[PDB]
């Protein structure tokens, strides 16, 4: 199988099913991640939005990153990102997120040959 891009799309872009108690759902994502393993992640910003969508976005608007060496691109398109971040009673190993669901621009971080999304760079 695919690494870099889908495990990007697995870790991240999480276009799952209907939302419902956002909460659960994403500390449910996480915790089976176990990407808190030792230490929490202090916000994962996954994008529930078409695969296609964000490759689209992967070759929109090219931008220069905080890196000059990263090929970084915005989304012309808004689009809903899940800002899951440690603040829903959040005390290790007791690791539970509020679960901010917002619809605005992503900056996908492109890599690879042919050019995917392989990280997130930010969002406005």
């Amino acid at each position: 199988k695919e690494s870099a891009a889908a495990k990007f799309e697995r870790q991240h872009m999480d276009s799952g099913n209907s939302p419902s108690s956002s909460s659960n759902y994403c500390n449910l994502m996480m915790c089976c991640r176990k990407m808190t393993q030792g230490k929490c992640k202090p916000v994962n910003t996954f994008v529930h939005e078409s695969l296609a969508d964000v490759k689209a976005v992967c070759s929109q608007k090219k931008v220069t990153c905080k890196d000059g060496q990263t090929n970084c691109y915005q989304s012309k398109s808004t689009m809903r990102i899940t800002d899951c971040r440690e603040t829903g009673s959040s005390k290790y190993p007791n690791c539970a997120y509020k679960t901010t669901q917002v619809e605005k621009h992503i900056i996908v971080a492109c890599g690879g040959k042919p050019s995917v999304p392989v990280h997130f760079d930010a969002s406005v």
